[PDB]
């Protein structure tokens, strides 16, 4: 809770430094079972209006049934389910993986009597994994035994309006289930309370083989465990629907973060087309782990609370530590900072923990301003950086920013912007990737060949 | 109406016209307001079917409460800084109290908060009140006389608002776009609309396309506390209304005259929607920004570029010496079609075969190798190879521009045939580098001769 | 169901070969009703709560007409517009006398074939009739100047029968109109089911729609149209499957440098051309982007609209990529970072610098380590990997996958003359200015000779 | 009468009128809500009714 | 004379009505019985 | 002044201390900087320079 | 400081350059107080 943020106008680069790391490291993933009534379709008579609701509802069950049915063979859920030098995962790779083991002959058994006497349980499968296991509905005993007896008969006895009603609740959250599921092919993310009751999930985080300090940060960040939760329709047999829950496992917590933004840096020196423009692009999140440097250059891949930073490492890049090395000289000697080149004069704002950096090119109205006391600073041309203090708002052409109002110190690191060092007549403009040494390479082989054509003429 | 569409045959796009701006330019908020009777706990007794579900449903919204309270606790902006402004000030002590006060004598109040900010207050659903009158009497001694179905059945239906409220922000952690019908009530927002402080004109306007406010807006969960329930409705604000706009199409431009893999193709870089706002172009680059109700185009400036009015001629003369047209090169003689606002943009390239049909009578084009484009007039779809894209059909006057394929002009030896963001202006200085190479590298040779 | 995969040692990719198609070609658009009742509001009087529940229920009814009545009136790939066949039906139900038309085709029936103005044919289905419910169990109790009260089944059944158009109503204000996937308040599993059996199409396509039912849902929308004459029209746009059980293949591209030459020297080199490749009609279709494909147990659900046509050499490029007939797609960097591909039924590796890299078995460990360069390993025994911090799952779906060595074709290239910021080439284009930055040299160290 | 294409403003005493000539940018802004109107070329006004 | 016409001090005489409201003046004068350089938040939203 | 030209034609609103000019924006009109141009071309193409 | 003047003998007029912005743009109030008895 110490947020501090650095502005080197060399670069055009700020650095906000004093985040926590929550790191999606890999996956748990645990069983949860419904209890189902293979009770067949209604034989009777029956027109009195109580008759007519029961029978509906028990259709909307049983129908519910066939879908669910539909989607675990056509599929199961079994799937599959990036900028310039990133991985490919498979997300629910991992859940799947215990999807199929269900699939086989008496793990389903093992269960439903691993959760006869308790509704939560640990099952060691048929290959060793041990996955926590519940019960959350029980249909079965329900419809077995309150609204048995009026189907069963030649001729319907009628209901109570209680029994209508509590039937139509306690049918609900399988309808919904199913709802979920056949909307997306039996994947879903976020997993919804109707999958999971936060009562189901807390009582899950704490019988989980994990730490006490994962425990707590998981119990408490509940909305972002379950934005980054899936839900895997697996199986449904044996008078039993169940289906995996993939959940977020944090093996790196509390490592030191920072996020770095970037602008481009353009030369001003000169009228249009004359201008030459610089621009890093290993802007994103930070992360000390193991030590190395986590790289999410996708910063949102990453959520962010107070101080806390919960990443996900399957869109991670590992770096060595000299990286952090290009926040204090682009031109190292150690670490290669990569850059980008362009002849882009279109203004540009970004919006930091604690400040803006602006990018006024052409004849922008570059301007951060105040709720009460109207401009505090009119921007001319180049890459310049205003803190929070006093400031809510940043405006450039027709655009309004707002500023973030985070309680944080803010330091600005003065230095000659590295874009005015380079000769505009022989630098390089294409760069979609480039670092700072292969530029370098092709302003020395340019200004070589005019070394030996010097000669000759 | 009118909505007309230009075809620059010259430069492979087209320019669809005849739009009406209403961009996104500021934020009102307003606190809405669910009234709890947290205090309450059920025990008692007695057993009844009927009272087995109220106990049920009070366990539901007890759940919801303690849920409710765990929950508490490219150009880069914070949407909602308008919205979380609000709610930092609803947590200073006896903020939410000024709320309570002004909203015990009606439900819709206009409470000033402490950093000078007036917004509007509803309160929209009273649960205290239900439950401390219909309900708490039922389940506080234990003879707990059994109630009625009806109160079975309506504080079920009352308390269903509360618990996906509670859903939706379990998964979306405070912060929901768009508005949902829970978090308001479509005859909320257009009594809220009605009570805010804008031109006549905007609220007809705002009233007429609130399925486009609920996707611009935003819902932020505030505070439980002394009973109530706060969270912040962040609205757009259109100051831009009824200026031009107009979107530009582009698809890519080549020579055919090579039969190889080798050919040049050019292609304008700017699509996307563009409108005039106070004094300059808002030119809006991800197109997926822009909602488009009737003639009517609704984009929220924060995701848009402010550009001068020259631009436009690139539509015009895309060699104009006033602004530096931006385009793009490639080495790929790719067919394929591009779907403009009443028409068909068709580049095609290769072996391709490309047609052009009508649901009556089939195929009644074929396109030669090159960019062509037809009018949404007796075309129902295109197809491109193995691609059947159907064609929008809003009635409108469509115009066929004939020009010199500008690629044409171009000198395939010396062309920078992998330029992925250059300009005009960018490609020719990068050709005349490459003659510099040709005189340099030639009179050299005529030292000896 | 027999699936396959080779990983290319030479080129750094893996093909999955073994999946059919299931490819939307085009659409087929039909219309949904509901038979709405427009009524005065109630002008019974009454305390008894059966009545009070009635009296709500309708007022949701009446805010739910009112509110879709304001409905009514509102790459190198190519660029559709996915809903124009669709709202082409929508807009023809806005004429005068088509909404009657449907209103007596299902006057007699539930479901009936009309013909429209424009000549064509569509299913249309009435998937619930509130009129009738309203004018015969609810009109003559609150219509009267004081009610009789209801029966509490009547209550309840309205609540259940009012939800439906409730539940419309809702997706479509949040949606603005067009709601994706189509859910199954829009349109059950029994009609969508009945639909997909009356549709004019092939026997093979009813099966397969009718088997996977849920990604049909995924790939269609629905299109809110018109309430006039007490009927309330939505178009449903269901995805038409015209490529059916072709050969489908994946492609999986991982990037490859050269390893020996210490830190800034390596040069580096990787496939472009990587996703879904399926055999389309004499062509290949391929679908670059991997969020246009779906998969349901090796059946590949694309959308052409996110297709190119290829001609089918290109499939060359896993056989031979230095072949004569088709030029295949390459980009080049230094930018040599260890990341991995978890293919459909193994691993791509590319572990470069310092970096340790690892393979996984849930009980023997680490069973495989990488060393510097591109690598592959079988999901058959392997359940993760491990490349630096990361920890990727492996799909334990089963096959085959065959090794293939071959030589990595970056050690082919001089490392001096290699053109390293390449973002759209092909083996070809660097093959051209290789002999490019070759002969400035070539000729000027014989000039000087 | 004169040819006078420049962009003015005069404060009334609970308005404000604007006359927004050429290609000039011409707002009214609220505090906390930010640009309220963007006039077009022509003469306009607002009162102090939420305008700051 | 092409120009136009406001009110400098129309800023200022924000401030000076927020303190014309009761409450404002014993906040300062808080702020202030012990140092006499303070910041101060009136209620008006502005920090002075 | 952010990209245009702030001209302050009456001459008691702008003052000089040292090299630095000190002017209220508010006492200001705002033109396109090719105001500039009626300088070194008074018959220039673009800026329609103001006489008497 | 480095002052330049131009006289342009076409349109009787002269351009003094190389001065220095400073603007004033926005206002910013303080309560400055007297307590008295």
């Amino acid at each position: 809770q110490n947020i501090t943020e650095e502005f080197y106008q060399s670069t055009c680069s700020a650095v906000s430094k004093g985040y926590l790391s929550a790191l999606r490291t890999g996956w748990y993933t645990s069983v949860i079972t419904i209890e189902l009534s293979n009770i067949k379709e209604p034989k009777c008579n029956g027109t009195d209006a109580k008759v007519k609701l029961i029978k509906q509802e028990l259709d909307k069950y049983k129908n519910a049934v066939t879908e669910l049915q539909l989607l675990m063979q056509s599929g199961g859920g079994g799937s599959g389910g990036p900028p310039f030098p990133l991985g490919v995962g498979s997300a629910i790779a991992s859940g799947v993986a215990v999807s199929k083991v269900l699939h086989l002959e008496g793990e389903v058994n093992k269960i439903k009597s691993a959760l006869l006497s308790t509704n939560k349980a640990v099952v060691s499968l048929s290959n060793g994994v041990s996955v926590l296991t519940s019960k959350v509905l029980d249909l079965k005993n329900y419809i077995d035994k309150q609204l048995l007896p009026i189907v069963n008969k030649q001729s319907c006895s009628i209901p109570n309006i209680e029994t209508v009603i509590e039937f139509q609740q306690k049918n609900n959250r399988l309808l919904e289930i199913t709802r979920e599921f056949s909307v997306n092919a039996g994947v879903t993310t976020p997993v919804s309370t109707y999958m999971l009751t936060n009562s189901e999930l807390l009582s899950l985080i704490n019988d989980m083989p994990i730490t006490n300090d994962q425990k707590k940060l998981m119990s408490n960040n509940v909305p972002i465990v379950r934005q980054q939760s899936y839900s895997i329709m697996s199986i449904i047999k044996e008078e039993v629907l169940a289906y995996v829950v993939q959940l977020p496992l944090y093996g790196v917590i509390d490592t030191p973060c920072w996020k770095l933004h970037t602008s481009p840096l353009c030369t001003t020196n000169t009228k249009e087309g004359s201008n030459i423009c610089l621009t890093r692009t290993d802007r994103g999140w930070y992360c000390d782990n193991a030590g190395s440097v986590s790289f999410f250059p996708q910063a949102e891949t990453c959520k962010v609370q107070s101080n806390r930073v919960f990443c996900d490492t399957m869109n991670s890049l590992t770096l060595p530590p000299e990286v952090n090395l290009c926040n204090v000289d682009i031109f190292n000697p150690k670490y290669d900072c990569k850059i980008m080149t362009s002849k882009t004069d279109v203004s540009s704002s970004v919006i930091t923990s604690l400040g803006a950096i602006v990018s006024c090119y052409g004849k922008t109205k570059c301007t951060a301003s105040n709720k009460n006391r109207g401009i505090i600073k009119t921007f001319s041309n180049g890459c310049d950086y205003v803190s929070n203090k006093g400031v809510d708002t940043v405006s450039v052409g027709n655009t309004l920013y707002y500023v973030n109002k985070q309680e944080g110190k803010s330091l600005y690191v003065k230095g000659e912007p590295i874009i005015n060092f380079y000769d505009p007549l022989v630098f390089p403009s294409d760069e979609f990737d480039a670092s700072i040494s292969q530029v370098n390479e092709k302003i020395n082989q340019s200004l070589a060949f005019i070394r030996k054509s010097d000669e000759l003429l």
